[PDB]
């Protein structure tokens, strides 16, 4: 069909400790295939696993400029998951002429309580040195298995961009589509760029999924019934037009992980992306 055929190409931007494809396994499990099936031009980008939103954004910018100046398409439709959120926002804020839309999926725009929890580790301590060194090792491994290089790994920069303080510093510099209120919506269209967002509210969805143990445990860093996906709060995930911030999905189900094991009492995450590509096509993007 033509159901997902957008005028401008769909560009997928991964989150922290993310990748494009590792030996056949997609980060966006069954999403590029399902989008391409009904007409969408999909480009899966690879950005630095662990670094600041600005560095990651600058890398994505170069790739977006390469996609525009090669495919002969003026603008592109950006879709970012988790850290992919503030990363696509950098690109949309500095170069709005090249972006038709910026959609965030489970993105901690106003911070992650899990990242805020990690601030308990004293700066410059032994614990910081070993936590950063270890996460840097994991990012280095993900980069090698995906691209063939260690890359430059800066987990302290990821965590700073993902905590409430650093996210607020980033939001001050690039305010486009960010809600002025704590949990409302942001401006739908700023500088020719349409802003959208969605997320999930259920840390536990499928007991067969190994990641549900991690996401359920990490959800406990969110106190006072703050609705979250295990790592990101619903209110924090708001950007522009909120489709739904309450899907029965955890942080990984948002990208149809692990291996498509999601809630059966909810519609497929794949279908959400397909409906979104259609919404963008109907918005003449
Ligand atoms: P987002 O960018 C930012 C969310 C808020 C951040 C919390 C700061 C916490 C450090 O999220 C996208 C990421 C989620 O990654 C994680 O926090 N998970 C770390 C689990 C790791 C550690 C223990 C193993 C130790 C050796 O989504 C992903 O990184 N990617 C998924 C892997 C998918 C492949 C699945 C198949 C696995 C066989
Ligand atoms: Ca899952």
């Amino acid at each position: 069909s033509t159901y997902t055929q957008t005028k401008y190409p769909i560009v997928l931007a991964h989150g922290m400790l993310g990748f494009d494809n590792i030996l056949g396994v997609d980060y966006w499990f069954g999403i590029p295939s399902a989008l391409r099936r009904d007409g969408a031009q999909v480009y899966v980008t690879e950005v630095s696993q662990l670094d600041t939103s600005e560095v990651r954004g600058e890398q994505l910018l170069q790739q977006v400029e390469e996609i525009v100046a090669l495919s002969g398409q003026p603008k592109v439709n950006l879709i970012g998951h988790s850290h992919g959120g503030p990363t696509i926002r950098y690109v949309a804020a500095v170069r709005p002429d090249l972006i038709a839309s910026a959609t965030s999926v489970g993105a901690p725009h106003k911070g992650s309580d899990t990242a805020d929890f990690l601030r308990q580790i004293p700066p410059g301590s032994a614990g910081e040195a070993v936590l950063s060194g270890l996460v840097n090792s994991l990012g280095a491994l993900i980069s090698f298995l995906s691209s063939g290089s260690t890359g430059t790994q800066n987990s302290l920069g990821s965590l700073e961009s993902l905590n409430s303080e650093g996210a607020a510093r980033f939001n001050a510099k690039y305010p486009q589509g960010i809600p002025t209120s704590a949990c409302g919506e942001g401006a739908y269209k700023v500088n020719g760029v349409s802003y959208y967002s969605w997320s999930g509210s259920s840390p536990l969805t499928n007991f067969l999924d190994p990641s549900d143990a991690f996401l359920g445990a990490s959800s406990l860093t969110f106190k006072n019934g703050t609705a979250n996906d295990g790592l990101v709060g619903t209110c924090s995930s708001h950007l522009g037009m909120v489709i739904r911030d309450n899907y029965r999905m955890n942080h990984l189900d948002e990208v149809n992980q692990v291996f498509g094991l999601t809630s059966l009492f909810e519609t497929s995450p794949v279908s959400v992306y397909r409906q979104h590509a259609n919404r963008l096509k109907n918005a003449s993007l």
